[PDB]
């Protein structure tokens, strides 16, 4: 099992039920910004500044409304579509539960209690006024609840657990853009959407030379949906305190001749995200361009602070969200009252979202057998059930105590656990090579 932090208070206290009638407060109908133009869908919010949308995403992106195999293309090889997933009240209660676990079993951790905690506090900054004295909303980081009354009323939030699109299998953390501000990466954050299934799951190889050959393995090993929501969540944390790698700054793969031959770039993002030997990827001359790049961002929000004289939009006080951002960036105070950023404070919080945060290090806490690089190729994808207590838990996620699954990872043995996985698809002899 998991490596405990002892007793603690679950982080969501209600057991939701799809079904359970709506209150206009932690069980509405919302929507999302740009709304252009969407019917209200049911949401469910499960802990304080965040939400879960048990529904395929067919809202976050107008160009991406279709469940449908792309008409457009022809099929990818590492890409998995069904039309009809998450489409039912059954499916939804299950996929409710599925996430609400999940997030049980990263709190359970005291990693993910840190991570979590960041997520929470790490609002996204009140950067909308185009007067630059002002404290304003961006009102794409609220949502619109429908209150008992029928009204809609703005609520700010920090993420938000959606279905997948089309492709079921591109998980991914996402937000609305701004035309003129750089939200994930100017340090002012925005709120995540996060592309995710707790019913699926990916195969990988024990070997790492077979997982990072495209042409060998089957998947035999499943990866703990645990770790997957925990890579987003990672980038979320990265994106809400606007400090996400453009991902247009990528190392060329010259570690790996089979990346090489297809020219394959993988994201700075991505190589810090994982953590462990692929983060030394990043080059330091580059990383630390990085941090000074941010270090600058987080002046500027501390400047932005200072001038502000008014506040609009809302009832809460100038001085109470000046606090809320002083806090989020870890900012220090005059006797005089002004922010200013403190380079100690802001290398500590750099380095807990960026290093202590990652893939690398929920499976050290997780106990788990999961991919040791980014740099692998993918294998299959499973159909998989972790809502029954007989299939998954908190604790143990597959590989349950007093049972054959608990020793060497057993439970996560697709071929030893065959009844908890179904595979759907292979991979392996897709790729172009
Ligand atoms: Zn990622």
């Amino acid at each position: 099992g998991l490596v405990p932090r002892g007793s603690h208070m679950p982080f969501v206290n209600k057991q939701f039920n799809y079904k359970d009638p709506v209150n206009g407060v932690d069980i509405a109908y919302i929507k999302i910004p740009n709304a252009g133009q969407m019917q209200p869908v049911k949401a469910f919010k499960i802990h304080n500044k965040i939400w879960v949308i048990p529904e395929r995403d067919t809202f976050t992106n107008p160009e991406e409304g279709d469940l449908n195999p792309p008409p457009e293309a022809k099929q990818v090889p590492v890409s998995y579509y069904d039309s009809t997933y998450l489409s039912t009240d059954n499916e939804k209660d299950n996929y409710l539960k599925g996430v609400t676990k999940l997030f049980e079993r990263i709190y359970s951790t005291d990693l993910g209690r840190m991570l979590l905690t960041s997520i929470v506090r790490g609002i996204p900054f009140w950067g909308g006024s185009t007067i630059d004295t002002e404290l304003k909303v961006i009102d794409t980081n609220c949502i619109n609840v429908i209150q008992p009354d029928g009204s809609y009323r703005s609520e700010e939030l920090n993420l938000v657990i959606i279905g997948p699109s089309a492709d079921i299998i591109q998980f991914e953390c996402k937000s609305f853009g701004h035309e003129v501000l750089n939200l994930t990466r100017n340090g002012y954050g925005s709120t995540q959407y996060i592309r995710f299934s707790p019913d699926f799951t990916f195969g990988f190889e024990e070997s790492l030379e077979v997982d990072t050959n495209p042409l060998l393995g089957a998947g035999k090993f499943a990866t703990d949906p645990a770790v997957t929501l925990a890579h987003e969540l990672i980038h979320a944390g990265h994106r809400l305190y606007g400090i996400a790698i453009n991902p247009n700054r990528v190392f060329k793969v010259n570690t790996n001749a089979y990346y090489e031959m297809s020219g394959l770039e993988v994201s700075f993002e991505e190589l810090r995200t994982f953590g462990g030997h692929d983060a030394k990827f990043i080059d330091s001359l580059q990383e630390n361009e990085f941090r000074l790049y941010y270090y600058n961002k987080f002046k500027d929000i501390a400047s932005t602070l200072n001038k502000a004289k008014s506040i609009v939009g809302t009832t809460a006080s100038l001085q109470y969200m000046k606090n809320v951002f002083k806090e989020k960036y870890l900012l220090s105070e005059d006797t005089s009252g002004k922010f200013s950023v403190d380079k100690l404070k802001f290398d500590k919080l750099y380095k807990m979202l960026t290093e202590i945060y990652t893939e690398d290090n929920f499976v050290k806490f997780f106990k788990v057998l999961n991919r040791k690089t980014y740099l692998n190729f993918d294998k299959a994808v499973f159909k998989i059930n972790i809502v029954p207590k007989v299939n998954y838990t908190i604790y143990d996620g597959f590989n349950l105590r007093n049972t054959n699954l608990a020793a060497n990872f057993n439970g996560q043995n697709t071929e030893i656990n065959n009844m908890n996985f179904t595979k759907l698809k292979n991979f392996t002899g897709l790729f172009e090579f």
